[PDB]
């Protein structure tokens, strides 16, 4: 899994944190990224 911080995707890389976030910095910016 993609802990915080780390790179997640919205499909295939399920985060350890809750939702997978910032995963793409098209959508704003890769902050925590998970």
């Amino acid at each position: 899994c993609k802990p915080k911080g780390a790179p997640c995707s919205p499909l295939m890389y399920p985060c350890c944190t809750g939702p997978c976030t910032f995963k793409e910095n098209e959508n704003g910016n890769t902050v925590k990224r998970c």
